[PDB]
């Protein structure tokens, strides 16, 4: 699996700020637009956007104060991410495009498509963000370092001081070993403690036990939507899952509409570590019937 990220740099002016993205491909068509989450950038997408490139353009932002976009003097709240990913998809002139998330970036891929429905030609999504109920559907493995994240005061210590949604998430979460190669161009955003303030607000947005309430529910709301919507759906889930057991995987192939769902093997909550060549060559084959 390559460690490289061989793609030439853009940037775009967005509400004051330059945001850094991918953009490869052929420039006639449907866009395909690559959404991360947390601690990550478009370097996630590395090894999936060369099977896709081929057919589609790609387009693969890095979300405000991530990856090599600028860092305003901001509170990282999901909210302020939604300002910032609407005014790059209106700054890139996109009409239609297609979705492929993970995580927070499926927190704002699914909002953006629920308000512009008609714009969304397919979703291909993985490990994305649901409703939490209680703690308990928290895998164990990882409750207790999630729940000092959401604690006044210790999770500021371990998430800024130690770097430890990079140093300890990011292995965690990888079902294969990373490589150092790997592991540098994921710390080379957050070299500085003040930096990693998105990687401390993050986990504090998200819906667990019903707080905090306005993100339960607007994930409540576009998860309705999804349910709702007749938007062809690529599912890829791995065993056992962070945010989507198998089971879960399992009941959302009924439960979403047009659904197609892809077993990628052993995986945690970066799937795309363990098994891009499937993501990337699924979402190739999927693309054409849209
Ligand atoms: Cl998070």
């Amino acid at each position: 699996i390559g460690t490289g990220f061989p793609f030439d740099p853009h940037y775009v002016e967005v509400l004051g700020e330059r945001m850094h993205y991918v953009d490869v491909g052929p420039r006639d068509g449907t866009p395909v637009l690559f959404l991360h989450g947390n601690p990550t950038s478009s370097y996630l997408w590395r090894n999936i956007i060369p099977h896709v490139a081929p057919s589609h353009r790609c387009i693969a932002p890095d979300l405000i104060g991530m990856g090599k976009s600028d860092k305003p003097d901001l509170d990282y709240f999901f909210d302020d991410h939604v300002r910032y990913l609407d005014a790059f998809i209106e700054a890139l002139g996109l009409e239609e495009v297609v979705l492929v998330i993970h995580d927070w970036g499926s927190a704002l891929g699914f909002h953006w498509a629920k308000r512009n429905p008609e714009r969304v030609k397919g979703i291909a999504c993985m490990e994305f963000i649901r409703p939490i109920p209680t703690w308990d559907e928290w895998p164990e493995f990882a409750r207790e370092l999630f729940q000092a994240f959401r604690t006044a005061d210790v999770g500021r210590e371990l998430i800024i001081d130690q770097n430890a949604f990079i140093e300890q998430v990011l292995p965690k979460f990888v079902v294969r070993p990373l490589t150092e190669v790997e592991m540098d161009h994921y710390r080379e955003p957050f070299l500085k403690p003040v930096d990693r303030e998105p990687l401390w607000r993050f986990p504090n947005e998200l819906p667990i036990a019903g707080e905090p309430a306005n993100i339960v529910a607007l994930v409540e709301a576009y998860m309705n939507w999804l349910h709702q919507s007749p938007v062809p759906k690529l599912l890829f889930w791995g065993t056992p899952g962070v945010l989507i057991p198998p089971a879960e995987a399992a009941r959302l192939a009924e439960s979403l509409p047009n659904c197609k769902t892809v077993d990628i093997g052993p995986g945690l909550h970066y799937l795309q570590e363990d098994n891009p060549d499937l993501i990337g060559s699924e979402i190739a084959r999927w693309l054409p019937a849209l």
